[PDB]
């Protein structure tokens, strides 16, 4: 058998038709089919080409059924976006299953009473099933090429996959019924077989996928072991499926592919991209081979047994299948709308014409033709399937192209056009200035400028009247929504916000912008983060109440595993085996009894588990012993299952509140209408307060998960900033490349190890919180002195702690609860770990706020006189006074520098770093004389009065002072010591 | 046959031993071997495991010889650094070949007269050949694990590859001689076979590699076609080599692997990394399988036919092979030193112990054991080879680790330690300030700070007296060299300098720093860029003098058609012959008609047509194809010279810019006059010599230089556009996928540029006059200047203009090289460099002298015409503003550079910084300027400044600091003051 030339020519023709058929809208598979037809007619004429093509044109059905199908289905599974697929699992699954069933039955009942073949009922079901299969890849490809709607692509791909799997299953059972009639089909074993293929396959695939993921989670700095392990696991599942029920192996591999593709943490990205490329290449090879094979086979023998009526019938069949495909979706759209997963007019219209028949139908046609022998049914099946495929693959493509061009999907929004125009203009200006600069140097003044300026051009690829006040409302709304949307992207760019939270926030913003006079709401986000109130909490609640050395328990657990072997023996030369078994059982009994004795020795009390162990010993059922180890793993999986959702909710809330703060700061210099400004500020502040209260309560309800999430966020931010500093240091040429590479490798290893951190860290004790105050930066004498006299207080809900119009009794520290701060317009909520009244004790001013308790609160109280003696006792350079005033100054100075220079490109994190780099300066060594230089950028006066010499102008406080002034002097005031905050350059 | 469980268990054991045997120095293959031994003894005891392992333990020699070897050799070829390998081709090739030959012969003559087997000569030759193999991946692995040197790793890898490639051939021929004695070995056909396996194989591999590369160079935006094409090409070459010579196939695939790995432009990086990973995985699978197989086989049957003396002999054999391996290098080191490719003491010592036997010897032992049948030679061969491998794989590893620890290779230089300490300190400070900032916000005040601060720590992984004049001298020298290297790294980081040029420059800097009191020289760089003077220039010189159009295309096609009858000539037989005759006749007529047509086109017979008429009269179509053969030879010579010229130009430009920066920075480092004078003298002498040499090199042949300059300009513009796109994407102004498609367009443009034509013809002088910086496409200005622009020609050795004279007018060098000398001030100007802009702008007498170093063509414009053209035009983008802006930035770049030459400011950054701003006039400001905070730097070009609250005179040209805030100017008839201010974004 000679086969090499056929495969090499197939690869060559596939590459040629991929390269030279790209601008055309129709796919290259039609060219492949006609090339196969030419090869078939040539081989029918010339005998040598017939000898060279017979070895592959007519090959066994078993190799086709066992290699060409599972690879295609597994690639279709691997090319999925799993999350958007599971977002609409129920809708797509019910639609695919019911539509497949009704389409197959209708096509079978059409083929039975139409035509003149006098076909039976099983042949009708086989014919109906082999053309209900659709193609996932092509539809998603040309939907992504024009229209840009990911929901439609994901639902159509999921429908195609769920159609292909069920079509394969039903075709297989009906072929087994029709071609090998020796089998028996009693109801009991048949329903057992259906239950087996329904439930047993996917469970096995899921189990092996979980085991493989768990094994891969422990591999560090090894990109070659995991690839081999993954391939071996995939083949092992396929082999178990093959030796098992054949119709279930495809289900097992698609389940494993979905599970493996869903997981993205324990697998490094390089392994993922390599696996994607590998399976894509294998599927491409299979597709090319099957198309050429079916072209040759349909041309050689299928087209010499047809008539005029056989050409007449396929048009009717195509019309019928299109009509039923449209009718199913038309009938099922209202139910989907009523339940809450409805579609629209345009999506239904495009999904009616989005059904392309792929290569799986060709494979099943080849199988039925090869099994049919030298009969006519194989020729009819192959001819009809090839005709339907070659019709739809061009007709539906052209129709869907025209439909997209004639509807609103192939349209570009005006803001997108404006953004593209601005980007193109900026690129053109940058290129022009770069060229103008580069024309001036004396080393590159000879190059041909026409070629250089013509071979690098960038072109755009896209080409009191109520009405007045309402128009102001509309433009204000649209501009505010634009600002929020750009802020949520700036947050993601620095790596602070998660991808899913960003997607949800931008989707909500777009939904709010689309609807007229509709602001962004908080109830939808409340639903987004309220998912914790779900039955998993009830599993946790029941499971926690369900509930000498430690090595004894581990050894006993192991002992139980040993007992499993005798069990198997019981389940079961023979004499010797039996004898061994009795001895083994006796030994196990002895061990158990000894274990019980040891337990009694360690403890004489009797418990429920002790009573159960005594009953077990009295019996001499080892499965009842493993629950002791089963329970903690169930706890550990429920912990992560709730931790993921809590993390997502916290990220969404924090992103929304920070973006809203920035947007509220940016509106102040846009429009100058008092009423609209008042309304916008009112809405923003109401949303902010409600969101912060809800997040505070959510954190308070269960603290361990919140503590774990906060720790993970802090660690991630610190590591990201360290990586950025390493990259900046490498870019300046201070160190060699490979040292930076190994440092980045260490950082990446740290991040990967963090990704598998334990969840639900227990909350710290109050002393740990008191040891982590910002100004109490590990000063042993200060820590000891403050811990010596720190009083602890407890207040019930509904009481008032302190009130304004009173002297500063002392600073407070919230160590448990949620406190409402209300005063003079000024409303906010403070939580655990937030000091109260620093400026009250520093400036010796009366209180300017009122404190109320919204839950049971525990606070830390320190007297002000003790603080005063501790601060006038210590006079070191890093004194507590400097730390306190620096913290208060940066806290009071961030909003001022933000609102003064809120130009396009300044965020919260950047301003915080900018103010963090600088440091406070005193007037003792400057003799009350300051001169503003160019090294320092911004200078802000916190409190006091300023003066000059050549202008002599009073300066109110707190105020940032611009660069107009030059010399600053200060008088001697007993009631106030003036302070300044200056920030210098690098 | 059941084979699944064995392969699955092999994969599992390979993964387990890779994971759990990483900190240990010895490789995991010893664990694999002992696991195979345990499996063998278990299968010898239990019958079921014997049934499950017999199907794979004893497999055919043909599948082993035809799959397991070529994959290993091709992976070894693919895992090479080709450029550093070809840097020392001759040394490693002669060393590997001669050492292989002498070691094999000595081992054969040892095995013949030692032992007691009474072996023949063929068996001794095979025995010597099967243990001369070497493991490439292990040596490079343990070398790169420590410091080592790229040179040592590359030479040892090349030697290992060549050793395996020749050992396979010699083993193949001797096995064919010894096991199938029916073959005939007459001298003629034997030497024909040797010539075939020497020359015909690599030529075929090279031809297919070139064809595949040419086909892949035309594929754009398709990452799946090229992978399949590459795999199909590799298999096709393997198949042709396998059916052809069954030994030379390994030579064909190693040549193809080297050629494909060398090429890196027509193949996208994703395809390259995918191919690397694929072949690495296949080789890993093969290695694991062969080690487990040989463990099982050696344990089951090889160890039951040995005695005390059979345990005694292998130690002697190991000592002998180590001794001869050392002796070969010891003898051949002086010759290598004499020719110019010598090694050192430490490299020879480490390369003596760097010979690790790999899996290839195991495969050949399995082949000879399986072919030997139920005899004793197979058992002896397998036992000896397994013993040698299991000895060396631990003994040489431990010995080389101890040797590296006991010599200077495993040492870290003091500057490296200082740099690591500084980087760790900076990282620690950054982490501390980030943590201090993050402890303050009110949304993250609850996280456990101990865990956060303990789970992110970064730790360092490394743990008149001439004496005083001498120590300051050396400290200045190392400071210069450090500045030079960091300047080169800064140049490379922006993407301006090539990788090879950067490597060469840093290597030269390190070499100069290692030698005492040795500055960086220019003669070595002169040798680096003088490679253009080589015999390829002579091929070009002879080839150029050798030297509707659709007719010629048709003529070539006709020649191909004529080839068909020729084939038959070499060859229903009657029918075939008749058809052939008919075709021949027909051909003889189309060619005659084409010749008649040519005659009707050109009456006189052409020089080629003179012999074409004889060709027609004969009725030998190979002589016709030279017409199309010649231009492709011209193109390939053009490319081969273009690469070298580009490398030389890059090296020169990088060195001169780095030297300028290094000369600028040192001015505020040390305060001794004599050393400053000497240092500046050396720097300026080197700069002038390099610039003169580069000018002459550009002048000698202009087309290649023009092409190189155009490529550089296009690359820089595209890189800056990509940077702007990335910055725009980072600010959230546009969505991600639009930026992705723009970057895809930019990448497509870069890839299309990479295949640009070479040797662009030089532009005409009018094109150069149309591309002056201030003549930015102003139609009236261009027409007026082209109306009166005089053109002059001056011979070598004359003086164009001299100082102490009125400004006659600005000049423009359109051809030649001109020396500008005057008042200390010496430089060289080339084509496209305007002369005397400040002379005509400020109406000042000349301050320079011009001499001609070659024949020069210049453009002369009278100053009166410039004056009337400049007082006629008064638009906002006037020529006066452009001229003064260009002169001001040119005169202001060095001042702002030298004033603020802090660590982190380069030429390109300062040029962009000064380019962003623009000049301001005093007409609308009423001679009043007040400095705001938006603008950064302000420089007074010419004139005198005045104040109000200080009233201080300011000399020119001078950048004015942040001391006075109000500037006023008087009305001066002899001078109009100007300022250059640069503002913020
Ligand atoms: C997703 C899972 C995909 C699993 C695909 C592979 C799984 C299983 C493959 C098993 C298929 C058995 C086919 C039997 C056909 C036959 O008649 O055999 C004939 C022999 O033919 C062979 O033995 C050909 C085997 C080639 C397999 C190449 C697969 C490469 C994919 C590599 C992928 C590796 C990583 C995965 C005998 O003919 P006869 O009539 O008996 O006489």
């Amino acid at each position: 058998p000679k086969v090499i030339v056929f495969i090499s020519g197939s690869c060559l023709f596939g590459a040629i038709s991929r390269s030279l058929f790209k601008k055309l809208p129709i796919p290259y598979t039609v060219v492949l089919l006609i090339l196969g037809a030419i090869l078939g007619v040539v081989a029918s004429n010339v005998p040598l080409v017939e000898e060279h093509t017979r070895d592959v044109a007519h090959m066994d059905p078993h190799v086709l059924l066992q290699i060409f199908l599972p690879v295609l289905i597994f690639e279709s599974a691997f090319a999925m976006d799993v999350h958007t697929f599971m977002r609409s699992f129920s809708q797509v699954c019910i639609l695919a299953l019911f539509g497949l069933v009704v389409a197959s039955v209708l096509t079978a009942v059409l083929a039975m009473n139409l035509f003149n073949y006098n076909w039976n009922f099983s042949e009708a079901m086989m014919f109906g099933a082999i053309m209900s299969a659709t193609d996932p890849v092509a539809v998603v490809a040309l939907l992504k090429d024009l229209g840009a709607s990911k929901q439609l692509g994901t639902i159509i791909e999921g429908e195609s996959l769920l159609n292909d799997g069920c079509a394969i299953v039903i075709f297989n059972v009906f072929m087994k019924m029709v071609f090998f009639p020796q089998l028996t089909s009693t109801v009991g074993q048949n329903v057992l077989y259906f239950l087996q293929v329904a439930v047993a396959g996917p469970l096995w695939g899921y189990a092996v996928a979980k085991v493989t993921v768990f094994f891969l989670s422990h591999i560090f700095n090894d990109a070659l072991v995991e690839i081999t392990i993954t391939l071996a696991a995939t083949y092992l599942t396929y082999y178990i499926g093959d030796i098992w029920l054949e119709v279930s192996g495809v289900l097992a591999v698609v389940v494993l592919g979905l599970i493996v593709n869903a997981e993205k943490t324990s697998i490094s990205p390089e392994v993922e991209v390599f696996l994607h490329r590998f399976w894509e290449m294998l599927a491409y090879l299979a597709n090319t081979l099957i198309f050429m094979m079916v072209g040759v086979v349909v041309t050689q023998k299928a087209l010499v047994a047809v008539d005029k009526m056989d050409w007449f019938y396929l048009i009717i069949l195509y019309l019928a299948i299109t009509i039923i495909r449209g009718m199913v979706i038309s009938l099922f759209s209202p139910i989907l709308s009523r339940i809450g997963y409805g579609l629209t007019w345009r999506n239904a219209v495009i999904m009616t014409w989005g059904g392309l028949r792929g290569a799986v139908g060709l494979a099943l046609a080849l199988v039925v033709e090869n099994l049919a022998g030298n009969d006519v049914i194989g020729s009819k099946f192959l001819f009809h399937t090839a005709g339907i495929v070659v019709l739809t693959l061009v007709i539906n493509a052209t129709t869907i192209q025209t439909l997209l061009r004639i509807l609103g999907m192939s349209d570009i929004s005006i803001p997108k056009r404006l953004a593209m125009a601005g980007a193109v203009r900026r690129i053109h200006e940058g290129q022009n200035r770069t060229l103008n600069m580069l024309k001036s140097d004396r080393f590159l003044a000879d190059a041909d400028w026409d070629i250089a300026t013509a071979a690098c051009e960038i072109s755009d690829p896209y080409s009191p009247s109520p009405r007045e006040f309402a128009d102001m409302m509309e433009e204000a709304r649209l501009r505010m929504l634009k600002a929020e949307k750009i802020s949520y992207w700036k947050q993601f760019e620095h790596g602070m916000l998660a991808r899913e939270a960003l997607r949800l926030l931008v989707q909500h913003a777009e939904v709010a912008a689309d609807e007229k006079d509709q602001f962004i709401l908080v109830d939808d986000l409340k639903k987004s983060w309220q998912i914790k109130g779900i039955y998993p909490w009830l599993k946790r609640k029941l499971e926690d109440l369900i509930s000498h050395h430690m090595a004894f328990e581990v050894t006993i657990n192991i002992a139980i595993v040993l007992n499993i072997v005798p069990i198997i023996m019981e389940f079961v030369k023979i004499e010797d085996a039996l004898r061994i078994s009795n001895y083994v059982f006796f030994v196990i009994y002895a061990i158990e009894a000894i274990v019980k004795i040891l337990g009694l020795g360690r403890h004489y009390i009797v418990s429920h588990w002790n009573k159960f162990d005594a009953f077990i010993l009295v019996v001499a059922l080892r499965m009842l012993r493993l629950t002791k180890a089963l329970i903690p793993k169930l706890i550990l999986v429920v912990n992560g299952k709730i931790n993921n959702q809590l993390s997502l909710g916290y990220d969404v809330g924090k992103g929304y509140i920070i973006g809203e703060e920035e947007v509220g700061k940016i509106i102040d210099r846009m429009v100058d209408n008092k009423k609209i400004l008042r309304e916008l500020k009112h809405i923003s502040e109401t949303g902010r307060l409600q969101v912060v209260k809800e997040l505070g309560l959510l954190q308070r309800e269960h603290p361990g998960i919140a503590v774990s999430v906060k720790t993970r966020q802090a660690i991630r931010t610190i590591l990201n900033h360290s990586r950025e500093t390493i990259h900046e240091l490498q870019g300046a040429g201070l160190l060699d490349e490979m040292e930076a590479h190994k440092l980045e490798l260490t950082v990446e290893i740290k991040m990967k190890r963090l990704m598998n951190a334990p969840s639900s860290i227990p909350p710290p004790p109050p002393e740990n919180l008191l040891k982590n105050v910002s100004w109490l930066a590990g000063d042993m004498k200060l820590i000891d002195f403050i811990k010596a006299r720190a009083s602890l207080l407890h207040f019930d809900y509904g009481e008032v702690i302190v009130r304004e119009g009173d002297e500063s009794d002392g600073l407070f520290l919230i160590v448990s609860g949620l406190v409402k701060l209300y005063g003079k317009v000024f409303e906010d909520y403070l939580t655990v770990g937030n000091v109260i009244g620093e400026m009250g004790v520093l400036t010796k001013k009366p209180r300017n706020a009122t404190v109320t308790c919204e839950t049971t609160v525990q606070v830390y109280f320190i007297t002000a006189e003790d603080m005063n003696i501790a601060i006038d006792t210590f006079t070191l350079y890093p004194s507590l006074e400097y730390r306190l005033w620096r913290v208060v100054a940066i806290r009071i100075a961030t909003p001022l520098i933000m609102e003064q220079m809120a130009f396009q490109g300044w965020t919260q994190e950047k301003v915080k770093l900018h103010l963090e780099r600088g440091y406070l300066v005193d007037l003792a060594e400057s003799h009350f004389q300051f001169n503003i230089d160019a090294t320092l950028e911004d200078v802000i006066l916190i409190n006091g009065t300023a003066y000059n010499a050549h202008t002599r102008e009073e300066i109110r406080s707190p105020c940032l002072i611009s660069r107009t002034v030059h010399k600053l002097t200060f008088q001697y005031t007993a009631t106030e010591e003036p302070r300044l905050f200056v920030v210098r350059n690098a």
